[PDB]
């Protein structure tokens, strides 16, 4: 099977690189994990939280992440230059609470007596782009507030405030609200405002669970209570649309097996999104993706990282 | 004590009679209501349920009912030319269900058996104001759609139906919403407005309680599987403001003892709501109240009706 042939055959061509940001088109990096290396990392069921990780499984420039003391199910694959993954020590040094293994107290846990019982090795430090050592995110502090869209309800703007801060990104999470509704964001966000946005646009404002007398909900009373400034307005920067075009085709982790890259073409597309088709498989699993989600790619990364790609599913 | 020397002493003066309607104002009906009459009403504190009540005192043009088979803590007053109340065997040549005496199966209820078992006599129909007879608000059927205003939770407009018709008004309901939020209503009631007036508006609207997928609620999608149609445009009505203003004296129903009327002043208006305040008590105990609400009265309405007015409370 070649892409060559596939486009030939098909009339198509692929989405030229210079769509995707580096950090999904770099191929010629090494993937220097291995396994059993421990690190630390955000579970991407509760991206506040931050775990001891090892590494189950290497395929390409990805990697397989195990929670160590947990069931194998909760197993989850990210790319070897993902920024949610910190060489161990990173929590102390940063100010960052660390879940211990399962069994452990969080002040019975240290890093060199773990490596010392479990007689495995950190993965050195050179391995990860994010170690809190860049430029932040320009006017994002930790404890500042803005309106942010929940992704889970998304007709909702809603009262948010930043709760973390990682070289260029930073957390947000709604005011009350389970930490599970939090997402990492950068100041180019299509997802954030400026307080007082939605009151400039005639939108509803969703405040806090249940802020007494929410109907007279004002930001200037809010900030003042919770001893808080909003981001100011000058941080939140225009993210042009992205240039991909329908029947453009690239290369896509599959969503239900995370294993797997397929062939993949742009079904359909909106200002920050595009609708991901797979080949030869029912209409049934195409999915909605943000343009820079590092789970899809240029046509080549599978094969100048290493990784397999799933051809379109034939007779 | 009178009104007379009273308005010399504060150089005060009384709302004039004009500012109310007709019904609040009658002094010259005589009460016909006798102790221990039955009848059937309307329960205040869920205004879409009847049921079988007892006159158990009189005081001038107000009646104390209570609900037979029930605590006497539920007891509650009404004038005799209140709408709310309607002869023994109104429910069932209307169309209305009543919910039997404490302990009794509705089907196992007949009023002449339980007048034999009691011993007891119907109030006599020519009493009652409202017994079905009278032209209904043009335009409004039941099982009509319309928005409404919730007066529990006053910020929201919602989808809401006409779900019962008697004499002049009509019983508005919030679709999937319990009913104790119903309420009665006119066509010129300013808390109703047609299908599509939040759209024009650029208000939210308010879809049914868990409506499946609730940013999509289209009001013709939602009146065609409903097979219901819109109350029309035409048959909504303007109410023009009250004219009392902050001073004037009246006699009102005490909220917390509402046995007692006592001397209250205008403390502050809106469009069709005025603040009640009672001379010489705290302000803590000043509420508002609908300015058409049958509770408020001029000065002079007790002295005429035959039901003592307490006075202002002083040292």
């Amino acid at each position: 099977w070649s892409w060559e042939s596939y486009l030939e055959e098909q009339k198509a061509i692929t989405a030229p690189v210079s769509l995707f940001q580096d950090s999904q088109a770099v191929t010629h990096n090494k993937n220097g994990f291995k396994l059993g290396m421990k690190l630390e990392g955000i579970d991407p069921q509760h991206p506040s939280m931050y775990f001891i990780l090892t590494v189950a499984e290497v395929c390409g420039y990805r990697l397989r992440l195990h929670f160590d003391g947990y069931s194998e199910c909760h197993d989850f694959w990210v790319n070897a230059n993902s920024p949610d993954i910190h060489p161990a020590g990173w929590f102390e040094k940063t100010g960052h609470k660390l879940q211990p293994p399962k069994g452990y107290k969080e002040e019975e846990f240290s890093w060199s007596q773990y490596l010392r019982s479990t007689r495995a090795q950190a993965a050195p430090k050179h391995l990860f782009v994010s170690q809190s050592h860049s430029p932040p995110p320009l006017g994002f502090q930790v404890g500042m507030k803005l309106e942010a869209v929940d992704r889970m309800n998304p007709s909702l703007v809603c009262v948010a405030s930043v709760t973390d801060v990682v070289d260029s990104r930073f957390l947000v999470h709604f005011d009350n609200w389970d930490d599970t509704y939090d997402y990492w964001c950068d100041p180019s966000s299509p997802y954030i405002h400026p307080v007082g946005w939605c009151q400039k646009q005639g939108k509803p404002l969703t405040p806090p669970q249940d802020y007494p007398d929410p109907d007279n909900f004002c930001w200037e009373k809010y900030l003042e209570e919770t001893g808080a400034s909003a981001v100011p307005t000058w941080a939140f920067k225009v993210r042009p649309p992205h240039s991909f075009l329908v029947n453009m085709k690239l290369e896509a982790v599959d969503r239900r097996n995370p294993a797997l890259i397929r062939v993949a073409s742009v079904e359909d597309v909106e200002d920050h999104r595009i609708k991901i088709h797979f080949d030869g498989w029912s209409h049934g699993y195409d999915f909605w993706i943000d343009a820079d989600h590092p789970d899809i790619h240029p046509a080549g990364w599978c094969s100048k990282t290493g990784h397999p790609l799933q051809p379109p599913l034939g007779p």
